[PDB]
């Protein structure tokens, strides 16, 4: 149908280690607030964990997107991947959040990638975070839980997050949902579970803040996803980060490639709904005309055409993470060549250290440059994380751009 809207809209998403209960929370999100809410469809545990290879492998994989509503706000929700091995994948998701919901068991306490969640989650610029501490109906307790609560807290602090007044709702999203399962109509106050979800949508509803977005601003979309729908075309997914987008609209795809290519949007769609007009903050698909799935990809963006020049070199502040902290033990030199990612792009760079500098250490506040072997939208205060080996080890913020 078409999308109305009637409320702000803001995006938020599931983050955390592997196994904690991000998608059971993301499902339990949709039954609760439909039993309100009739615009809200339920989304099942498998319609999100939808993809053979996530069966296969048991976990998440791709973030999903699903929607759901309060009486205040409309929220898209980006559900992301915990296992270490698809961290990229968190990162492209978490760029796409004005706040994270921090999912942490009760019974595990935090764990790699609640510390590697947060630390990311900074760098691709989510704002605030809530904490959904989760599977409480396992943990009898109360003092386990409450360290659980001080250790989450601390770790955020460490993040520069305020992790003393961050909200910690305790709760099962498991049992939310299966009673949801048994009473889709179950309400508020009717059930002490369901409750603790209703808990998390007021937190969310009220410490989440509403951002503030330039819609007279160029526009500009960074491509978190792309495919192909049998029908219409290809389709590039994403959240837009300034100006607007209407059907008819020539645009300029960014990045990745030698050069820059324009084509027409032939559609606008929120949660499969039309947009007559995508702006700022929307989480949207893009139809885009005369290109193949192979012709876009994640990581380029969507731009007023001549509004935006790709860079291949900037100058850079760089933190190298500590061990302890998940980086690396050892440093590296000159023609160090990891992996870079500003919020939806991930690509390959070549350290160049100063002269006079020939090593970097853990734990080194540095400033370096880099040469990225494929051009990318980039601007000077763009925060960015180094990952090498299928580690974090540092996180940086562009100081200028050079070519
Ligand atoms: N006891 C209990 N188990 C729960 C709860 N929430 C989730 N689980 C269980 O924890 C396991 C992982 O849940 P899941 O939602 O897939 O976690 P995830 O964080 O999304 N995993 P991933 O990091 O792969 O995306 C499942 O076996 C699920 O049933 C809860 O509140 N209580
Ligand atoms: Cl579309
Ligand atoms: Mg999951
Ligand atoms: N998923």
């Amino acid at each position: 149908g078409e999308f109305v809207r009637t409320k702000p809209h803001v995006n938020v998403g599931t983050i955390g280690h592997v196994d904690h209960g991000k998608t059971t929370l993301t499902a339990a999100l949709t039954y609760v607030a439909a039993a309100e809410n009739p615009n809200v469809e339920v989304k099942d545990y498998g319609d999100i964990d939808k993809a053979p290879e996530e069966r296969a492998r048991g976990i998440t994989i791709n973030t999903a997107h699903v929607e759901y509503e309060t009486a205040k706000r409309h929220y898209s929700h980006v559900d992301c991947p915990g296992h270490a091995d698809y961290i990229k994948n968190m990162i492209t998701g978490a760029a796409q959040m004005d706040g994270a919901i921090l999912v942490v068991s009760a019974a595990d306490g935090p764990m790699p990638q609640t510390r590697e969640h947060i630390l990311l989650a900074r760098q691709v610029g989510v704002p605030y975070i809530v904490v959904f501490m989760n599977k409480v109906d396992m943990v009898d307790d109360p003092e386990l839980l409450d360290l659980v609560e001080m250790e989450v807290r601390d770790l955020l602090n460490q993040y520069e997050f305020p992790g003393d007044e961050v909200p910690v709702i305790r709760g099962s999203a498991l049992l939310a949902l299966e009673q949801m399962h048994r009473n889709p109509k179950t309400r508020r106050g009717e059930n002490e579970w369901v409750d603790k979800i209703w808990e998390l949508l007021d937190a969310i509803d009220e410490y989440i803040p509403t951002p503030v977005r330039d819609v007279d601003k160029p526009f500009l979309m960074p491509v978190e996803d792309v495919f192909t729908i049998t029908g219409r075309g290809t389709v590039a997914t994403g959240r837009i980060e300034r100006g607007k987008v209407k059907v008819g609209d020539e645009v300029e795809i960014v990045g990745l490639a030698p050069e820059t290519r324009k084509t027409v949007v032939t559609g606008v769609e929120m949660h499969r709904k039309t947009l007559q007009e995508g702006i700022a903050g929307d989480n949207v698909g893009v139809l885009l005309r005369g290109v193949s799935r192979e012709e876009v990809e994640r990581g380029q963006v969507l731009a007023k055409p001549g509004s935006i020049t790709p860079h291949t070199k900037f100058e850079a502040s760089v933190y190298v993470l500590k061990k302890e902290e998940g980086g690396r033990h050892t440093g590296f030199f000159s023609g160090y060549r990891p992996q870079f990612y500003f919020r939806t792009t991930d690509v390959t760079g070549v350290v160049q250290l100063p002269p006079g500098v020939e090593m970097v250490m853990p734990g080194d506040n540095v400033t370096f440059t880099v040469e990225l072997i494929k051009p990318v939208a980039l601007e000077e205060g763009l925060r960015f994380a180094i990952r090498e080996g299928g580690r974090t080890v540092g996180a940086g913020v562009v100081t200028k751009i050079l070519e």
